[PDB]
């Protein structure tokens, strides 16, 4: 509250660390469905159904240009990628499986780096 602050958790390396995590996700072999934005002209249903499209390239641009105010808004966009993937893709598809694997991979790096 006013003039009453919890101790300062050091956030000065968060940008660098989110960038390392993102690099690791970019280079994972199962990242291929997620590297670029889904082509809304060429994928029937996607535009109407997926209200907030997100992909790794779009996160990288946002990260590079100061558009994440803190590490939680970064994690929200990463999870949005996988939540979108589960909305549109069957669990038993190559893309569906890719998204489960990547979400697992992310959440471990997230815990190991910050928790």
């Amino acid at each position: 509250s006013m003039s009453v602050k919890k101790p300062k958790r050091d956030d000065s390396k968060d940008l660098a660390l989110c960038s390392m995590i993102l690099t690791e996700m970019e280079t994972h072999e199962d990242a291929w469905p997620f590297l670029l934005p889904v082509n809304l002209k060429l994928v029937p249903g996607y535009k109407k159904v997926i209200k907030k499209p997100m992909d790794f390239s779009t996160i990288r641009e946002k990260l590079s240009s100061g558009q994440y105010p803190n590490l939680e808004t970064f994690a929200l966009d990463v999870r949005l990628v996988f939540d979108n993937c589960e909305t549109f893709n069957e669990d038993d598809s190559d893309i569906g499986r890719a998204g489960h694997n990547m979400r697992k991979y992310f959440e471990k790096k997230w815990t190991d780096t910050f928790k």
